């Protein structure tokens, strides 16, 4: 039964698949991503498992963590909110100029975007921020700062706790069975719903991650609620970046009208996902 | 049990009710709809049962009837399609200057449209073509140009003919359970679909006025039937309004953005009306 010890096997494991992609990468998309995943679940951990470890430790540690896999992230965010948009546009089509317009301009400024992101990143990691970071992580590797009780303390309380963290915040949700013309302004709050959801995403991975420390070093329903939860995400922000290309100035009315469209689709993705949410989470 | 003469009699009594309609409106609004109610009633009828009147009387009496009843929807159509635009655009809001604008430019366009249809109504209430046709209105308030035969003839096979072609067209329909971004020429046929379904309802007004006439001088399933798909044709028709408000020359992108969703909002509309038609029908 886990204990302090299944704790810092878990945190061991995952700091060595971070030095083994932080490795591979510097012989490269298929490391970054191994970088992410391995960060995100040690920052998890020390989260739901603060108490069993260093606390200045654990305060020093998460947010550089939080840099790492969010800078890491925002190339394949472009890329992937790109695509879904071309797709999203064919599909509205069933293109004519106004669609043909919307596409190549959104193709132009997520390229940028992600052009952009791709040179900050790999900034971000020649850098020396990126270095300390990553050399706790190798320390990490091989010894992890576990309180004096940590090591015959019970695992699952705090596990647990991060259970009932997402399942209260999930009865908190509104029941289901818009907002399509809104101006744009960093004071307009235009989808403020979407929040509490996106606390949910994250609070749900706070939970599969303390399941996988608690297994140590497949539940499908679980899998079927982050499913929808990314796709909420995704296409919350993707009806942004097409509300926000229907600012850019000089653009045809027959453009800007697309993007109205577009828009509203993914908004229709966003209630959609929070639909399937509520019936895999209700099963 | 209905003949020939039940005809007759039905048909003396929507004339007499176009004449009726008539003197009030040259003392107007209730009028005009009352004109046209017979008026359809009158052409209707004329359709579903030409076998049993002279063909000719019949022949000339149809389009002129249509000329009629049409010149008088108009004025009523593009109020009512500003009506639905303006509350759906409210709705869509949740204005914000995209929305407001969009309002305003279908207020100004809706509104000479219906100005100009009620002076060209007034003024085709006035000619001489109007005058001959409810000359001949008058006419048929006495008397009915019944076949020989037709005063013995049994009615229902006639009503039985009109609702198979009814119920034949609904069959040929598709099963429920979009071309949103389109342009705009004479030639595009952007909603295919739409006009089977226009058929449709015209085929369902012919049954329930011969419904009506085999009567003489409430099925709530029909009725449901008909306004799903009177809903089908407003928001066909107010969507249609939106797109080719997007083409005015000089609009704002905000403007056209909003166009856009409105354009989107109706057709879903439409896809609604069909399902509703489609429950009501199947029960
Ligand atoms: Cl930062
Ligand atoms: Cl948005
Ligand atoms: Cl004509
Ligand atoms: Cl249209
Ligand atoms: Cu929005
Ligand atoms: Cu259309
Ligand atoms: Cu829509």
């Amino acid at each position: 039964s886990p204990t302090g010890d299944t704790l810092a096997g878990y945190l061991r494991a995952q700091a060595t698949e971070f030095l083994r992609a932080l490795r591979l990468h510097r012989e490269p998309v298929e490391a970054a991503r191994a970088l992410r995943r391995s960060a995100r679940r040690i920052s998890a951990t020390l989260h739901t498992f603060q108490s069993l470890l260093d606390t200045d430790w654990c305060e020093g540690m998460r947010p550089e963590l939080a840099w790492v896999s969010g800078t890491l992230a925002m190339e394949h965010a472009y890329t992937a909110r790109l695509e879904r948009l071309l797709n999203a546009l064919h599909r509205l089509s069933g293109l004519t100029v106004g669609a043909a317009k919307a596409g190549a301009l959104l193709d132009r400024q997520l390229t940028l975007a992600r052009t952009r992101a791709h040179s900050t990143a790999l900034q971000a990691m020649g850098s020396s921020r990126f270095h300390a970071i990553a050399d706790k992580v190798a320390v990490l590797a091989s010894e992890v700062p576990l309180t004096p009780a940590a090591a015959t303390a019970d695992l699952r309380p705090l596990a647990t706790a991060a259970k009932d963290r997402l399942t209260d915040a999930v009865a908190a949700l509104p029941l289901i069975t818009a907002a399509l013309i809104h101006g744009l302004s960093p004071d307009t709050v235009p989808h403020p719903q979407d929040a509490p959801w996106h606390q949910v995403r994250l609070l749900l991975r706070l939970h599969r991650y303390a399941r996988e420390a608690v297994s140590g070093p497949v539940d499908l329903r679980l899998l079927s609620a982050g499913q929808a939860l990314n796709r909420h995400r995704d296409a919350s922000e993707a009806a942004a970046a097409a509300a926000q290309a229907a600012r850019t100035p000089r653009i045809a009315p027959a453009t800007a009208y697309a993007l109205g469209v577009l828009h509203a689709d993914q908004r229709h993705e966003v209630e959609a996902a929070r639909f399937a949410f509520q019936q895999a989470w209700q099963k």
